[PDB]
């Protein structure tokens, strides 16, 4: 029933039957002809991630470690795309709507969602303004028809605070009327010194039944960050190598306590609307607005210092932002018949307006001593002022058609984009202002054998305003992904495991290189990504479940004026695998225990552009036990005791830069316990 902007699959533990991301509409996984992955509520809560970007350590074609170890953004590297990776996160159908040219990017925190949906390569036709590795979808819990109510509390290493509730069920008589109240504290220190995490959300929804045919949801969300944990970068010099005989901590806090704050509050509100004309016409309309307000105040190391042996330069950033931004999506599918072809046609109009102030402050801090150092002087020699007013508008009219014949299934996508992106400079007067028209189309085709077996092509495209200045200070004309995918899945019927391998070859062209001293940039450059994901789901017995994933990026600069032509990027492992597995027990003394586990391989990162020294291929283990002490007797309360990188290794987890090198995650720890009723 609707399955216009609704996945309406079956997840079984690990493994979804459908999903809408790359189509919005329900059509099951085996049928689509683009590579998804969908991380499940369980997935996300058997193998213990606290953030989007750790939900997907266990996907294949996802570098998750940008940053390494800093749960204030969600760096997504899809394909070895690191280069704006911020912007990629899609809410209940609309982007996020963050400016990953300030510090006002959003979280979605785990706990609100209940599953992942991951589409990958260019998806623009239907989403727009996006990026050539791909995108990633939160479907968030919606309200249920029929009486749910659970507490929760984790306790962990590093003075992790989790607790929450998620209360929903029927308000009417004829249950026409459900609604869905989530809430979560939450603290942490992190691995670094003198950092502290704090979240406080809630999250209220009503979902109204008109009609028999129609359908509202109202959707609030509210979110304080009163701390943003850690998000400075360390060098390479002493990390990778020894620096003078020693090499820092895997808690150095580059910063001051002093002078450390980070002050997110997301303020979102919207809803979905879904109406049934006929049991053809049905049409559905997506709403959002945003109000952030971000204030940041950090001092960090760039790079050693000349003239003080041990010590490195700290300069200082600081920023209060406010953003708004309201995004709208209204659609209009016929499911219809003719010959034997089953068309499923969609026509859309998606618009964006987004609106960012910006007042940004920078300076030199002290020197500090990176072995052991002492905190306490905080002055800034501040820099000029930078107060900028960005505005962004995106209006998105498209059409696509799915057409079912006999065994074949075909997509064809087309879709018109005209941007207005705006940088009017406070501090100095001066408003850059560029306005684009640009044309995506996507084309796919599969075969769906009786066994279950089904090849596919797939040509797709993708656009971004570049982040940069036309060396006459204005925006130059946007980036461009194209996408050749060829794959095969597979489910035999009666299994509840499936199989995916994708090939594919993205090139991403106007990309922003320039002449090294010279500091001009001109956009003639371009990007070159080919490789093989496999990805696969496996039931063998009720209590047994598995994932396994491998994935080859063959990442390329085929220009630029930088030097780097030829040169592969920094943050994109060649080759990536992972693997997990979970037991449960039928009956016995055993019965309502749960053991799990796997690991995590990545392969070689690269710290620098110009390609100087390659990063150690670091390999991590994940384990945890759960028991529904619900066997004893004690129905709806249950333990899980989770544990994340189990030889507690100390790695980096790529560099940004020789003066950033970002370190691994320490051995996390969980236990968590759970009443229902
Ligand atoms: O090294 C890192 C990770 C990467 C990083 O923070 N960057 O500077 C930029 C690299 C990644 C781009 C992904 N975008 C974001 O994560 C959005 C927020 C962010 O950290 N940004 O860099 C975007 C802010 C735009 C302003 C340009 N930079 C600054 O004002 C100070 C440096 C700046 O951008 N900072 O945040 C402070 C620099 C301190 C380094 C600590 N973190
Ligand atoms: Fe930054």
């Amino acid at each position: 029933v609707f399955a216009l902007g609704n996945n309406l699959g079956s997840t079984d533990g690990y493994l979804a039957t459908h999903s809408q991301i790359a189509t919005k509409t329900s059509k099951p996984l085996l049928e689509t002809s683009q590579t998804v992955s969908v991380i499940t509520r369980e997935q996300i809560d058997d193998t213990a991630s606290k953030t989007v970007q750790q939900a997907m350590r266990y996907t294949p074609g996802i570098f998750t470690g940008q940053v390494g170890a800093s749960n204030r953004y969600d760096y997504v590297v899809m394909r070895g795309f690191a280069d704006n990776s911020v912007d990629n996160i899609y809410l209940d159908g609309l982007k996020a709507m963050g400016d990953s040219g300030t510090f006002s990017s959003m979280q979605v925190d785990p706990y609100f969602l209940e599953r992942i949906d991951v589409l990958k390569g260019p998806s623009s036709v239907l989403y727009g303004r996006s990026l050539p590795g791909g995108l990633v979808a939160l479907t968030s819990k919606k309200p249920l028809y029929e009486d749910y109510r659970q507490i929760t509390g984790s306790i962990g290493n590093m003075g992790q605070k989790e607790m929450g509730f998620d209360f929903s069920g029927p308000l009417d008589e004829e249950k026409r009327i459900a609604y869905r109240l989530i809430g979560l504290g939450k603290g942490s220190d992190t691995q670094f010194d003198h950092v502290k995490e704090e979240r406080y959300a809630i999250a209220p929804t009503l979902a109204i039944d008109f009609s028999d045919d129609t359908t509202l949801t109202l959707q609030g969300y509210l979110q304080h960050d009163p701390n943003g944990g850690y998000h400075g970068g360390v060098p390479a010099d002493g990390t990778l190598s020894h620096h003078n005989g020693r090499h820092i901590s895997r808690e150095f806090f580059d910063g001051e306590p002093s002078k450390d704050d980070f002050d997110r509050t997301q303020r979102m509100f919207g809803y979905q609307l879904e109406h049934r004309i006929d049991d053809v016409w049905s049409a559905r309309q997506n709403f959002r607005y945003l109000d952030s307000d971000v204030d940041l105040s950090q001092v960090y190391a760039y790079g050693w210092s000349a003239s003080e042996p041990n010590k490195l330069n700290r300069y200082f950033s600081g920023a209060r932002e406010h953003l708004q931004a309201y995004i709208v999506d209204n659609m209009l599918q016929a499911e219809f018949a003719t010959g034997a072809a089953r068309h499923t046609l969609l026509t859309g109009l998606d618009y964006q307006r987004r609106r960012t102030v910006v007042d940004w402050r920078s300076g030199s801090a002290s020197a500090l001593d990176a072995f052991n150092p002492v905190y306490g002087d905080d002055a800034i020699s501040y820099f000029p002022d930078d107060n900028h007013t960005r505005r962004l508008e995106q209006t998105g009219v498209y059409l696509q058609d799915l057409i079912d014949i006999d065994q074949w299934r075909f997509s064809l996508g087309l879709r018109q984009d005209w941007v207005s992106v705006t940088d009017k400079n406070r501090s100095t007067g001066s408003k850059a202002d560029d306005d684009w028209e640009k044309f995506t189309g996507r084309i796919g085709a599969l075969y769906l054998f009786d066994n279950g077996l089904a090849p596919y092509v797939s040509y797709s495209e993708s656009f971004n305003p570049n982040a940069y200045s036309d060396a006459s200070g204005t925006p130059l004309a946007p980036t461009e992904g194209k996408q050749w995918e060829l794959g095969l899945k597979f489910q035999a019927p009666g299994s509840n495991s499936f199989y995916t391998a994708s090939l594919f070859h993205i090139t991403q062209e106007n990309v922003a290189s320039k002449e090294p001293q010279d500091n001009f940039y001109t956009s003639v450059g371009e990007v070159r990504s080919q490789g093989l994901e496999l990805e696969a789901h496996t039931q063998l017995s009720d209590n047994l479940k598995l994932l396994g994933s491998y994935t080859y990026t063959d990442i390329t600069y085929t220009k630029s004026l930088d030097g780097n032509q030829g040169h592969t990027p920094n943050q994109a492992p060649k080759h990536m695998a992972s693997l997990w597995a979970d037991y449960a027990f039928d009956a016995g003394p055993l019965s309502g225990l749960s053991i799990g586990g796997g690991a995590r391989y990545v392969g070689e990162t690269w710290a620098d552009k110009e390609n100087t020294l390659r990063v150690p291929d670091y390999t991590l283990v994940d384990a945890r036990i759960g028991y529904d002490l619900g066997k004893l007797g004690l129905k709806g309360l249950d333990v899980s005791l989770n544990a994340n990188n189990l030889l507690d290794k100390d790695y980096v987890a790529s560099c940004y830069s020789l003066d950033f090198c970002y370190f691994g995650e320490k051995r996390n720890v969980t236990a968590t316990v759970n009443y229902q009723f």
